[PDB]
C-alpha cells in the first residue's frame, strides 16, 4: 500500500539497467528494441549516399515519404538509427543526428565542425576482426520539445566513413521514426 | 465496424477490339501478412482521366483450378451472366447510375489469403483501350491492421 | 420473414427479328416437393454479357387453358399491357432505372404447385437476339426450405 | 429425482444395442439410418470408377460439388458410405475411408497395403445366393477431430472389386457427408 | 407412481415394441402383423396389375385412387402401406419402392433403375426361398411429418422389379394400402 | 437417485454392453468395433509377415517392438489385441494364439501344434465361408491383472497356423496391436 | 505474504533469470541452455541440409514439413527455434535468419541480401574464433502474439549466409526446432 | 435398503443367463470358463486312449497325479471337461462323466449301456463344414454330495468316437478337477 | 509468515544464478561440483579410449564396475562429465552423453550425424593460449526419468578429438555417476 510500490518502481529501473547490453537469448547478437509507446506507430527510411570520396564527410536532410507528410500535426516520440552490416564490410561510420538549421547554412565541410560541440550524441560504428560489434542502435529522443511531423524537414543525419570510400553496398543505414497513427479511414470510398 | 478503407489501384494494360483481359488479385504485403482476417464486402470504380472514349465489361471473381492463367479462357466465364458486370459508358460526372458494385462476403468470410485465389477479369469493346484513358479501382473491407508495437530490430 | 432466396436462372435460345418467345416455369425439385409452402413477392433480372446488343419486352404471368403451347399465342398476350415490363436498351450500369419488376402474390398465396403454372414470354426487337448476350433472371420468395433431419437410406 | 435419470440413460442405450440390427418393419432389409444432428444436414456424391481390370485396387479422392467448397470453415460431424445394390450383382466390393496424406503419396498397389494396418473400420460386401446382405451402411464418425470442410480434400475413399472386373451398373456407390448447413440467405438479390 | 415411475414405464414399453418386431407369435405366425390405426384413420385399398412386362424388366405405376376417395382431397393421409401377398405357385423376386416422383416432370423408361440407386426410400426386397416363405413382407413408409393430404397422393409413384422371371399376372398380387382420415359421414335426408 | 439407483444403473450398463457384444451395428456393419482405449494409455501396432511355410505348417514368432518403444521398458502394458484383417482374395483358415512361451527355454518346432491342446489362452478361429465373410475377427487378451511391462513383451509369442492351405504372403494379413502407456512427452530446448 | 510480497517476489524472480542469461553454468557449461517447453506444447525437429553452394553466397530455403505434423494444420504454433551445432572441424561463418517471405510472390535469388538490411526479425549471426568455441547459438523467435497454427508454418523461410567460406556439408549442422501443440492422441480400437 | 437388493439378484441372473453362450469378443469362438471359487484352485489330466477300432467304446478310470492323491481328505467343488479341436479333425465324439460303482463292474461293452439311462450330462461334439462348434465344455458340478479327492478314484470318464478310429492326434481330451488348496510349505527345509 | 517466504525462495535462485561460474576464491580456475542429494552417493568411472586417428570420432558404451551391477533396481539421479587436464594440452575434444539404442545400431560414423540433432547438450573444450578455459564440467539430468542402475548400459558416451588423434596421457576423461547408497551390511558374516 503505497510503500512497497516505491519499492517495486525501483528495482524495476534494476531489471532495465543491468540489461541494457548483455547477450540475451531472445537477440544474441544486436541490441534488441525498445516498445512502441501506446499509440504511436514506425516509419522507416532508407538512405542511399551518392559515392563520395575516401574519408569525405556527408549530409544529408530529412524528407519523408509522402503519405507521412500529408497530416503535418501529429507529434513525433522519438527517432531511431540502425545501422544494420551486411556480411561484407570492413570500414567504419560515424553516424548524428543534430539540429541544422533549415536552410540556413550549407553541409561543406562544416559538417567536420558539427561533430565537435557535442549537442547530441554520437553513434560510432567500426569493424573488428574479434567480433561484429553489438551495440549499432541510436535512440535520439524529442518528447520533451512536442515537436511535430511539420518539424522532421528541420533536422539533418550526418554521416562519415573514415576509412574508405563508402560502397553503396556494404552497410545501409536506416532513420526509424516513431510518431502517432496516420488517421484511420471508415468512410464509404468514392 | 473496426475498418479503415484499403484501395488498390490496379490499371490493366492494352487491348486490342473484341479481347479479354485477366489480372490476379496481388496485396501490398502489410495486408498479405493478415491472413486470418475477416473480409467483408468489396466494389470496384471505374475513374477515367480524360482523353477517354470507351466502354468496359469489368467482373471479377474467384477464378478456379488454383489460378491457371488469365487469358482467352475467361471467355467462358463472361458467358454465364451470374454476378453483375459494370458497363460505363457515360463520360459524365452524374449521368451514370453507379461506378460500384458489390460482392459481400460476411457469410463467406473469405479471408486475406483466399484473395490471393480472385483475378479481376476486364472486357473492352470499343476503341482498343489506349494509355491512361480509365484509372480502375478496387476496394476491399477487411478487419483492422494491428499495427506492430516494437520498433524495427 | 424467414427465407432463403431462390434463384432460377432460364436463358432463352434464338429468335428472329419481331418473334416472340414463351418458357414455362420449371424449378428444382429440392424445390417443387415443398408444394405447400407460401410464396410471396418475385422479380426478374436482365444481365447481359458483352457482345450484347439488342432490347427486350420480357413479361411473365399465368398462362391461361392449363400450359397450352407457348408460341405465336402469346402476341395477343403481350397485347394487353395489364402488368409492367423491362425494356433494356441502356447497356451501362446504371443508366437503367431499374433491371427488375415486382408480382406479388401475398393476398393471393398461389403456392409452389402453382409455379407450374406460370410462364416467362418474351419478345425480342432488334438484333435477334444471338447467342451468350443477356442472361435471365427469375427470382422467387417462398417460405423457407425445411431441411430433412435423416441421412440417406 | 437425478436417480431415475440415470437409470433411463441406462435403459434407453440398450433399446439402441438391442435393436442395432434386427429386420424392423419399418425398413425390412437394409439397416435404416440414424437421425442428423440439429444443425448439421446431408450432402451427397455418387463416384464412377472407369472400367478397372478383374481384382484390382482403386484410389479416388474426395472432391465435393463448388457450392459446397465455398463454405470452407464450417465443421464435419460424421461422413457416411451407402453401397446401394442394383439387381443384377453377384460380385464383392470392401469400402474404405482411410486418412491418404494430401498429395504425399500415390495410389498404385499401395492400397492392398493400405487395408492392412486397420486405422480405420472396414465395410465388407457380399453376394450370397442365401439371399440379400442386410448391413450395407458405413459410419465413420469424426466429431472429437474438429474437422471441417476444407479437410474433406485430405481424404479418400478406397473400393476394391475382388472376384469381379466391375461392371459400371451393377452396384453404386454414395459418400454421404454430414456438415451444417450452407448459409441462409434473405439480402436483397441483384 | 408420480411422474417418475410414469417415464421408466414409457422406457420399457419401447422395448416390448422392440424386442417383438418380427418373431412368429401366435397371433400371426408366418407374416408379420399389422400395426393399428390411428383413432380418427381408417384405410382403403388399391390393387394394381402391371401388363405382361419382360423378364427383369422395370416397371412404373403413378398412384391413382377410386374416385369415392378423390372427392375430399383435403383430408390428411397418415400413413401408406406395400402389403406383397404370395400366392402358392411362385419362385420369383420383386422389389417395391415408394418413391416421390415429380408429378410429370419426367417418363418411367430406364430411369427406374437410377431411382433404386439414391435410397431416399426404404426398399422392400422380396425372395423365394426353397428353406422357406420370407416372414417379413410388410413395407410402412411415414408421411405424418409432410402433412400431405388426398390431393397429393397423385404425386407419388410405385416402382415394381421383376428380376428373376417375366411376373405372370397370378403368381403373386401386389397392394397399396392407405391410411387416411374418414370420408364423411351423411346424416341428411337423401333425395 | 442416492446409492439405490447407482447400483440399479451399474446392472442396467452391464446388459448394455452384453447384449450389443456382437451385432451388426449400423456404425460399424461388419467387423466388430474396437473398445476404447483407457484415459492414459495409447496404442503401437505390429504387422509380422511370416516366410512362405508350407501347406497346412505351423508357425512360431515371438514379439519384437519397434526401437523407440523399447527404450522405456519400465512402462505398464494394459492389454494387447489381435487383428486379423482379411483382404478380399481369401479362401483359407487361419487360428492366431497369443500364448507364454518360456523365453528361450524351448524352440517352436511342431509341439506348437501340442500348445494348441491346454487352452491355457483364448485361440482366435477364422475360416472362410461363401454365406460370407466372418463377422468376429478381433481377439483382445487382458492383461491387467499381472501388472506386466513393456520389458516383458519380449517373453510371449504368437502362434499362426494356416490349415487347408500354405498361405499366400498377401491374402490375409495380421497384426498385434499393443495398449500401453504414454511414450514420454518432451518439453525440453532440443540440441 | 498477501497481494503485497506476491509483486514483489514477481520483480526478484525476473532478475533470476535476467542475471542469468547467458553464464557458463555448471549445468552446460559451454552451450546456452534451452528453455522449458510449455504445458501443453511439444516439439519438432527439422535438419536442412543445403547444397553445395558457392563461397559466400546467400542462400534461401522454404519451410516444409514432415507429413505426419502436416495433417493437423489446425493446432497452433508458439515458438520456433534455431540451433547451429558445430561439429569440431570449423573455421567459417554463418548468418541465420527465420524471416517472413510471402508465399511464391517472390524468388530467393540476391534480394536475400536485401532482406539482411530491414531489420525486422533477429539476426543469428555464428563465427569462429580461435580464443575459444561462441557460447551463445540458439535463437528464439516468438510467435505467441500471432495466433499462427501449423498450416502457416509453410509461409516462413529460413535464410542461410555462408560468408568466408563456400560451406561443406559437414562442418556445421543447422536446425530448426518447432514447438506447436500435442499430435492428437489415439486410443480407439485400430484396424 | 432390502427391497432393491433382491432385485438387483434377479438382473443379475438374467446378465449371466443371456450371456450363456454368445461369440464374445473376449472369446470369439469357444466358451468361456467360470471363475474358481475363492479357496479352491485346479489341476489338469491328459488322458490318452489306445488306439480302439472305429466306432468303439472306450472306458477310463479317473487317477491322478501322486502330488495330489496325498491330501485325499480335501474336498472336490467341481470337475470339468475341455474338448479342445486340434486342426485336422473331421470325426465325432461323446463324452460322459457318471459314477462307476468302483471294481464292482468292467467297462466292456456295457458303456454303450451306461449312456441310455441319462444319470449325468453327455457332451456331444461333431463335426460341421459349416464352421468349428462354440460350445465344447461341460461342467459337472458335485458341491451337493462333498465329496473329496479321496472319492476321484471312483468315477469313470466315457468316450466314444463314433464316426472313425481316433487317430491320437486329432482331437485331445482334458479332464480339469477344482479342489482345494494342496498345502503350503513354510518350514525350515531339511 | 508465507510471504517473506517465497521472497527468500526468488532471491536465492539469484544467489545461484549470478554466482554460476565466476573465479571464486573456493575454487579459482575449475567450476565448482554441486552437492550431492541427501541419500545418493557418486561412482566414478576413467574411460581410456585405443589410439584413434586424427581427427576420428570415437563412440564408448557406459558400462560399470561390477559392484554396482548387482544393485540394478536402485535409481540414478544424475551423471556428470569431468574432463580434467594435465598439464601438456594443446588439442580439442567434444564430449556427449546421448541416448544410442542399445544393440540396435552400430557406431561408425553415424557419431557424426549424432552430434547434429542436439537432443542432448555438448560440451567443448579446447585449448587457448590465453588461459586454460573455466568450465570443463557437465551434469546431465535424470531426475524425471526415473531411470535405475540397470538402465546405465543403455547409455554411450561420445568423444571426438578434432585438431589432433589423442595420446592417451594428455587428458583423462571421467564420468561421474549419482545413485542411491549401495546397501549397508550388518549380518554377521561368514
Amino acid at each position: 500500500d503505497a510503500n512497497f510500490r516505491v519499492l517495486s518502481q525501483q528495482l524495476s529501473r534494476l531489471n532495465k539497467t543491468l540489461a541494457a547490453g548483455r547477450p540475451t537469448i531472445n537477440h544474441p547478437t544486436f541490441v534488441g528494441s525498445e516498445r512502441c509507446r501506446p499509440g504511436y506507430t514506425f516509419t522507416s527510411i532508407t538512405l542511399k549516399p551518392p559515392k563520395i570520396d575516401r574519408g569525405s564527410y556527408y549530409g544529408k536532410r530529412l524528407l519523408l515519404p509522402d503519405s507521412v507528410t500529408e497530416y503535418d500535426k501529429k507529434l513525433v516520440s522519438r527517432l531511431q538509427i540502425r545501422v544494420n552490416p551486411l556480411p561484407k564490410f570492413d570500414s567504419t561510420v560515424w553516424v548524428t543526428v543534430r539540429k541544422v538549421p533549415a536552410s540556413s547554412d550549407l553541409s561543406v565541410a562544416a559538417i567536420s565542425a558539427m561533430f565537435a560541440d557535442g549537442a547530441s550524441p554520437v553513434l560510432v560504428y567500426q569493424y573488428a576482426a574479434s567480433g561484429v560489434q553489438a551495440n549499432n542502435k541510436l535512440l535520439y529522443d524529442l518528447s520533451a520539445m512536442r515537436a511535430d511531423i511539420g518539424d522532421m524537414r528541420k533536422y539533418a543525419v550526418l554521416v562519415y566513413s573514415k576509412d574508405d570510400a563508402l560502397e553503396t553496398d556494404e552497410l545501409v543505414l536506416h532513420v526509424d521514426i516513431e510518431h502517432q497513427r496516420i488517421p484511420t479511414s471508415g468512410v464509404l470510398p468514392v
